[PDB]
């Protein structure tokens, strides 16, 4: 889904720390019964993609043709106190309306920017946007004017165990964040692309770094799911008609 780069590479997500659990914890958030099903959607599959450059220069990866884009994070620094983050933008577009997620680094020393609240939501309506001074002013300045600022918290006492999202339509935007999703009504015309900043040097906000792992998935993907006395296991299905018959 990623378009060739030097500095992207393939890795397992299930073996870095803290992500036994990832995949199959997302998988099961809503299948609460017992016994075997078989679900279809656009799930993250095993290998993820680790971007990063040893040298401060600004660097983008592209995703294309995708329709869910997710991340993880590494365990914050003091996450059960004054939690210190890791930067990570990235952005959906779409007309007439497009949206930014930003991640900020470091913790209560960043004016302005409301208590263990790393996660910011730009919803905005600007056709071409200056990453540079997007990542590099001062947070009370950031996504203003006509566009829609809304500050939220990762929950840095998740440990990065739990996987982030994000999937789109026409007609609905659904977040995941910790064990939960959350619908937004808007009719808007996504162009199924996103634009990932990885790497860029630090400033006020942004800490060189790399810590996250991501994946953009663009084909419907098929999960057996088994609930066996409240042990929960998984398998990818190559086809469905292999594990249904
Ligand atoms: C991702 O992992 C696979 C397989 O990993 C194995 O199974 C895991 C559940 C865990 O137990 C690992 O320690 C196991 O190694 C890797 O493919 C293996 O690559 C090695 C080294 O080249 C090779 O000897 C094995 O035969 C491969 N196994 C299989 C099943 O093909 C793979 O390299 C990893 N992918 C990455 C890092 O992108
Ligand atoms: C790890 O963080 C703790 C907790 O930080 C406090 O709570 C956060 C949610 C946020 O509101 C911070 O501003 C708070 O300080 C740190 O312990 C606190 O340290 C300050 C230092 O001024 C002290 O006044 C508080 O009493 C401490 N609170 C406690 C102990 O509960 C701790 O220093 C951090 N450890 C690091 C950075 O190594
Ligand atoms: C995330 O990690 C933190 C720090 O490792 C965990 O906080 C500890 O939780 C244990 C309980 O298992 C307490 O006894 C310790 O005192 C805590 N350590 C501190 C406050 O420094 C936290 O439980 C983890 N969260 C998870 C796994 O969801
Ligand atoms: C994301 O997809 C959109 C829609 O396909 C792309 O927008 C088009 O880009 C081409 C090439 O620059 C232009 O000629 C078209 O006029 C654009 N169409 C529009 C805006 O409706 C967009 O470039 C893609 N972005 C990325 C980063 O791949
Ligand atoms: C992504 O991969 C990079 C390397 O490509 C990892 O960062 C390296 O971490 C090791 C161990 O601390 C250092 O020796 C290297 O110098 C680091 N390289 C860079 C460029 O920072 C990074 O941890 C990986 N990210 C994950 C697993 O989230
Ligand atoms: C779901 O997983 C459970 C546990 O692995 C499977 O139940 C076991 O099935 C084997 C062979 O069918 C039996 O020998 C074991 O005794 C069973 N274990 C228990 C605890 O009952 C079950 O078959 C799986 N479900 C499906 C549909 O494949
Ligand atoms: C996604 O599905 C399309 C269906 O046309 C197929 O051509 C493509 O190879 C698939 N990609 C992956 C990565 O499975």
């Amino acid at each position: 889904t990623i378009k060739p780069n030097n500095d992207c590479r393939q890795v397992n997500v299930t073996q870095l720390d803290g992500n036994e659990n990832l995949i199959r914890d997302f998988l099961f958030q809503n299948f609460k019964e017992e016994g075997t099903v078989v679900v279809g959607g656009y799930y993250p599959t095993e290998v993820w993609y680790n971007c990063s450059k040893t040298l401060t220069t600004t660097a983008y990866a592209y995703f294309n043709n995708i329709h869910a884009f997710y991340f993880d994070m590494e365990a914050m620094e003091n996450s059960t106190g004054n939690a210190r983050g890791k930067p990570l933008l990235f952005h959906v577009h779409g007309e007439p309306v497009s949206v930014i997620i930003y991640i900020s680094a470091y913790g209560d020393d960043v004016q302005h920017r409301p208590l263990l609240k790393h996660g910011l939501v730009c919803i905005t309506k600007t056709r071409n946007v200056d990453y540079n001074s997007f990542t590099s002013s001062q947070w009370n300045s950031i996504c203003t004017g006509n566009d829609r600022k809304v500050p939220f918290s990762v929950i840095p006492t998740d440990n990065g165990t739990k996987i982030y999202g994000l999937e789109w339509n026409d007609e609905l935007v659904t977040a995941y964040i910790s064990g939960r999703s959350y619908n937004w009504n808007i009719n808007n015309n996504w162009f199924n692309n996103v634009t990932l900043m990885y790497s860029r040097s630090s400033t006020a906000t942004w800490l060189h770094s790399a810590a996250y792992v991501y994946q953009g998935v663009s084909n419907f993907t098929y999960y057996k799911l088994n609930n066996t006395n409240g042990l929960k296991t998984y398998e990818f299905c190559e086809d469905y008609e292999y594990c249904t018959g």
